[PDB]
């Protein structure tokens, strides 16, 4: 029969597009292997006449395709760009409205745990090394977080329709964000073992599990020493644009102005439902598309995110 072709563009980042003649007899699959157009998998199906001048994303199988894919996703893991587009398909068709002049997700396929990320992303300094989530990011912040959604599930390593943790989540995002002025001094003394003193760099010195109040961790906390006597961890010095408190969720009260935003999370451990609480002109509550607004707030809280630029103890 007649040999048909169409001209198309195949890419690995969406910035490098390569002209490619296709045969309209054969299957994308046949000729480029695994290809996606806007995410779906178009591997099996054959060359429509609209197709002609579109772009499809196709796996690296040449040198010139693996260096662009690994410059822009700072990853070579091989199932990486399949995951991707195939999450793009689903977060595609969420909604994205603005929510209190911050972009949110409409809740479906359990992606509270994603919106409550999105709107915490959009309120504290975060520069991305991959140039894929600094360019999906730039877009998500204007309103379009499809290809964001996406790369997020990606990275971490989510199926669409699983819930995840926020605090996982931030943690996969920051260790690819350049924190490397990010540091914390800490103080942890004993009655016995005397005082030692420890330097944290990127994540770790903006991450802290086992209490929501940054006052708190000022003041000290109560941690099992080596010895088995209780001894004291205090803050001495923190240099950071942002410091993440976490604990297991518990009722804590959040009052105006002391705080920049929350993660609420009620319901059983992997099973839950998030809500962030972001701190305006009043407690604003936003869950996915719902706004809810009050004078205060009393909930199952599990982080809190506090602004920050240099921090030095008065302690000794
Ligand atoms: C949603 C989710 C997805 C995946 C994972 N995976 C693992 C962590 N990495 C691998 C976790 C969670 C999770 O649920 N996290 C919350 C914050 C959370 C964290 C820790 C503990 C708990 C809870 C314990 C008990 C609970 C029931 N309700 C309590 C809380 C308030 C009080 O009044 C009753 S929730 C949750
Ligand atoms: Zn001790």
């Amino acid at each position: 029969s007649e040999v048909r072709t169409i001209k198309v563009f195949t890419t690995v980042d969406n910035i490098n597009l390569h002209t490619q003649v296709v045969d309209m007899s054969m299957t994308y699959g046949q000729q480029f292997g695994p290809t996606y157009l806007d995410g779906a998998d178009v591997t099996k199906i054959k060359p429509h006449n609209s197709h002609e001048g579109k772009t499809f994303y196709v796996l690296p199988n040449d040198d010139t395709l693996r260096v662009e894919a690994f410059e822009y996703y700072h990853t070579t893991d091989p199932s990486f760009l399949g995951r991707y587009m195939s999450a793009l398909n689903h977060t595609k068709k969420w909604k994205y409205p603005q929510v209190n002049g911050l972009t949110s997700i409409k809740w479906a396929d359990n992606n509270c745990y994603l919106a409550t990320a999105l709107l915490t992303l959009q309120q504290i300094e975060l520069k991305f090394n991959p140039p894929a989530l600094q360019d999906a990011y730039y877009r998500a912040r204007a309103g379009e977080a499809a290809n964001f959604c996406a790369l997020i599930l990606a990275y971490c390593n989510k199926t669409v329709g699983e819930l995840g943790d926020v605090r996982e989540t931030m943690s996969y995002l920051f260790q690819h964000a350049n924190l490397d002025s990010c540091k914390r001094v800490l103080n942890v003394v004993c009655k016995t073992c005397g005082q030692q003193q420890t330097t944290l760099k990127g994540v770790e010195a903006v991450m802290y599990m086992g209490t929501l109040s940054y006052e708190q961790f000022k003041k000290g906390v109560q941690i099992p020493c080596t010895c088995g006597k209780q001894a004291t961890k205090y803050l001495v010095q923190q240099e950071s644009p942002f410091v993440m408190m976490s604990a297991p969720p518990a009722q804590y009260e959040l009052k105006h102005g002391t705080f920049t935003c929350a993660s609420e999370y009620t319901g059983n451990y992997q099973c839950g439902h998030y809500k962030h609480i972001t701190s305006k002109e009043t407690l604003y509550c936003i869950d996915g598309a719902l706004l809810t607004k009050s004078s205060e707030y009393k909930g199952p809280i599990t982080d809190v995110f506090y602004k920050e630029n240099s921090y030095t103890t008065t302690i000794k």
